[PDB]
């Protein structure tokens, strides 16, 4: 609709300031390590998309990563670089995400990644999409015939690799989480799983996923929301194989 | 210049080709298990790629990763696709590779991702390109400020992550040995290493690498060559530690 | 609609088959002169689209401009590639035309410029997309402050720009109609002007315009579909500025 | 080498600042009429061009479109938008043009397309490129077997399209000079006239044209130079004709 297309412009305009800067950025800080990076290129797309928002949308929230933690039963959540230390590298895998939520609720969702022109968004009861067109997450029910992926966790991900590794094709590390998940809803890989993640990492992500057939939900196979700390996206068909195995690291390492 | 221009041109054509049907074909084969596909369009790019070859280079040899494995003084190692499986599910992160090996020489190399639309390449003494302009090997001299990366193996895998999730700033596992390989020469990661590989997989990153002041090595640490089981990329400042920690991650599960 | 995505799809997948031999083509055809061309690649995409509507549609009527010339309730309209001299030379402004007309009126039209990454289409009632986002008719409401086009004709062309480039920032002559028709709709041009023109060129155009917000009438301002002779694709604002100078045009050249 | 990478780089960066403005410019000012003008944007994109000549060939001289205009034996020709009217409206062709002048004679000459994706150079003794490929100028003997190209002119135009449109296939008006001479060099265009002109509108399309193997005359058939007010480009196998046709154009309207 409005908030959608509007949403879908304005990525697509900042996405060209972040090309300006791929790969280019000579001022790395540190937020809370070296794993943990931001830069002021990320404030400066932050600003130009809050900026905007600020301006069509007066009265409604903002919870962006660099910053903006507000609250509302209308609230905007932004991260203006999902992928920063890709973006930092060169590496052409890092987006801009956008989700409108309402009462708690994802409504819109929207991923650009500016190096690969891949604009992937859904609004709820509307289905999936990429750049116009229509897609839904795989078919795929075997977990032989499957590529999940995950994100640079402390011990989990390598040991995630370990029990994956048999029972699947191939493990993906691309390097942005939004981005990641939005490839679920498309189809192009099979389950996403993540760990101590906020918001602004899989809102927009979430509501792609499910508006494309697919499941999202947390570690206890219990539908997750923007607001839960795991997160496992599946075309929902192979959604159970992967919690157990999920839980099955997280146990080795320490939880429950 | 004549076989640069000449593989430049003929890949990025060939490109075209696996675009009709990248994340389109269900009809895949295993040359070894599901670990290890092959598809028509493998077979159908190869064929486009080897036809043109001989149309112009009669006396000289071929090697393909489906089918051909010729010998020769003037050889052409050829891989219709590097990311097959990615190929399959509808990843960007697949590369048409070819290196023309003069008397067990790469003479030149180039890389191509179709749906990245980036050509890496170089030419013995010429320097390495992208897309026509200049790339030269990172900068970053310490782990704590690099992005590695590495394929999908048996138990090298997950215990390399672990073994250096701590070292660096993220371990990426993006799918196309050629690509990956490519992308150190281009700074956009530091250092890739790649354990039991074909010459096709490696033969143009290999000099794209070198070409763009890079280190390429086996685990030994002695210069590498096409015809390496195991190699390691890298941008030559952090190469040490890496082949340090690759020669001490095979020791915890074996293979002398 | 499952109809527009299906068009969406088909012509984005065929778009790849024409960029391998996009300015690569040795062997072009005469089909009433050296202006007027035609080449198997042609009739190589024409086929790839028929084969796939005659599989999903098998009852419905095909008119596409290499042959298929029927007539019907349901009929898709093609254009295999709109500007094949374009296309020939090696210009990016060549696309791909696909509307479905029911009962006389079009429903649906996309047009994809595969060189260039644009899908424009719209379905009636729905309003008009480019890659997703909504588009809208210019908003000039000023000649002097507009960019007019047309195509290339006999005497038309040059009268026209005579009798146009004192009146207008500039007219441009890019190569597709179907493109450039779309881009009324798009709003980076404000009118384009067709003279003994066919269907198959401007039947996409027509509803996409028209969905964006223009205006599309014959040469003598009576509204048109897809089988009027001439056309005038705007802004609505504009309109009868350019109505009368295209007849003053159609005056000197003659009409009876 | 240094000059030109540096330059294809500068270009692409620049290129981005463009892309998010690019249809979305709100003030343009008049520099001769709305036939002529100029946007902040134009001023905002030579400034980042100029800044880093500044800091890397602080000793030399530059001759920028919106003024600068110094003289000396180094200098730097530049156009930060050939083609505003096209930025403006959102039309794809527009282009950045920089050319080195060394002694009086240019010597490396960049236009990239941002919009498009493409950077055709070329520095002097090395043959023209297009992203990293060679390219060479066409070998249309006859101009029914051509594509030529002009400028959109007050006289000219209507004129040239008259008396060259039953002499060969079509006739193009794309929007950027830059662009329409750096494609004869491709070989996309078989030939371009360019009346009334400055040296950062053609500077670089010289250079590219020549290194492609093409003549660059003024009107009168005598070479051509960065300095000179009337340019016709081609593959050098048409030339002879053009210039006559140009000529005649000369003796509809007036001259010497
Ligand atoms: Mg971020
Ligand atoms: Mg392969
Ligand atoms: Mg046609
Ligand atoms: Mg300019």
């Amino acid at each position: 609709m409005d908030r959608l297309d509007f949403s879908i412009k304005l990525l697509r305009k900042v996405g060209h300031l972040l090309m300006i800067h791929w790969g280019r950025v000579d001022n790395v800080e540190k937020k809370t390590g070296f794993k943990d990076i931001v830069t002021e290129i990320d404030r400066e797309a932050q600003r130009m998309i809050v900026d905007e928002i600020r301006k069509f949308f007066p009265d409604e929230n903002i919870m962006a990563e660099e910053g903006i933690f507000e609250k509302g039963d209308r609230l905007w959540i932004i991260d203006p670089i999902d992928g920063t230390i890709n973006f930092v590298h060169g590496l052409p895998n890092f987006s801009i995400s956008l989700a409108y939520v309402e009462n708690g609720e994802v409504k819109l969702g929207v991923v650009h990644a500016p190096a690969l022109n891949e604009t992937l968004y859904a609004e709820e009861g509307s289905g999936a999409f990429f750049n116009g067109e229509r897609i839904r997450v795989s078919e795929n029910a075997s977990l032989e015939e499957c590529v999940g992926s995950t994100g640079s966790y402390v011990d989990f991900t390598g040991k995630f690799i370990e029990r994956m590794e048999k029972r699947t094709r191939r493990i993906r590390i691309l390097g942005s989480a939004a981005l990641n998940a939005a490839y679920v809803g498309a189809g192009r890989v099979d389950f996403f799983v993540t760990w101590r993640i906020n918001p602004w990492d899989i809102a927009a992500g979430l509501i792609i996923v499910k508006e494309a057939g697919g499941m999202v939900t947390d570690f206890s196979g219990k539908e997750a929301n923007a607001f839960s700390k795991n997160f496992i996206f599946s075309n929902g068909l192979i959604h159970d194989e992967v919690v157990k195995v999920v839980n099955e690291v997280v146990e080795e390492i320490g939880g429950k």
